[PDB]
């Protein structure tokens, strides 16, 4: 009946798990585990209270599960579920409820793992754009909060090892919307572009979602690759189910276009996309380099 604050009380370590698929502890790569530490205290909380756990900066939860309990030498203290940011929210949250339990207690503590993955960009989204200004490459300090009370601890986030002078590829999982966001940036220009053609042809069983798209040119890429910032500037654009297309003209130096779009695929771990990838540089002769992407994931 009443909201509390002040239930998660440390961050007690944040690290990465090194799996077969995912090769590099970047922020977006599955699997970080943040371990928080709680306490509560049977005077200030009853059965029933709900509190609600921060986390700025984090897309999702790797999880198939609804929600976590916070439990203690087996006893089930609280029912915390998740609230991915996703493409809605820049941060994500646990919205949490204390458990009536067959022991008293006058105070208990414990901690709690989660498994996430960070949002360091991914889209012309306004979600995408803020969190692509969350972290740098190196030391960070991972903020979560309960309320009013700060809890944090320091990570290292390797930038990635992809160069961001050639093109840009990224997709990523939506869970709730069981879709993915797919990203190109065009290949650098050091003095701006003449022209372009950038996008993809989606097949196998992947299909365009032309109701959620952005094109846009960014002031450069961040230590992952991905656009900070997007302004509107001359291009025309055609999308249909299998293909979004996007011709630009007069881009200025010191910018990136870049095109993202929503996938809808019959199989969400498996589909391909084309892309057309041409680009005139300022002063320069049109590059016509194609090339095609199979896209795999690990979601169960």
């Amino acid at each position: 009946m009443k909201t509390i604050t002040g239930v998660f009380n440390s961050f007690d370590s944040l690290t990465w798990t090194r799996s077969v698929e995912y090769v590099y502890k970047g922020p977006e790569t599955p699997t970080w585990n943040a371990v928080l530490g709680w306490s509560l205290n049977s005077t200030t909380a009853d059965p029933g209270d709900t509190f609600t756990l921060i986390l700025p900066c984090v897309f999702k939860f790797i999880t198939t599960q609804t929600s976590v309990d916070l439990t203690a030498d087996g006893v089930s203290y609280a029912t915390c579920d998740f609230n991915a940011g996703e493409e809605f929210t820049t941060f994500s949250s646990l919205s949490c409820t204390v458990n009536s339990v067959s022991v008293s207690y006058a105070r208990v503590s414990g901690t709690v793992k989660l498994p996430i993955t960070f949002n360091v960009g991914g889209t012309g989204s306004s979600v995408d754009l803020a969190d692509s200004k969350c972290f740098t490459a190196g030391k960070n300090t991972v903020t979560f909060m309960d309320g009013d009370t700060k809890i944090s601890t320091t990570v290292d986030f390797d930038a990635s090892p992809v160069s961001p002078s050639g093109y840009i590829t990224s997709s990523r999982i939506i869970p709730s919307l069981n879709k993915l966001s797919s990203l190109f940036v065009v290949p650098q220009c050091e003095n701006g572009y003449t022209s372009g053609i950038m996008g993809f042809v989606a097949s196998n069983g992947a299909t365009i979602d032309c109701s959620n798209v952005n094109i846009g040119i960014s002031k450069g890429l961040n230590d992952w690759n991905f656009p900070v910032s997007s302004e509107s500037f001359s291009y025309t654009k055609t999308c249909t189910s299998t293909s979004i297309t996007v011709e630009f003209q007069n881009v200025p130096a010191g910018y990136r276009p870049f095109v993202d779009a929503y996938i809808s695929a019959e199989n969400i771990d498996k589909y391909t996309l084309t892309y057309a990838n041409e680009y005139t540089c300022e002063n320069g002769n049109t590059v016509v380099d194609p090339f095609t992407l199979t896209w795999w994931g690990y979601k169960n």
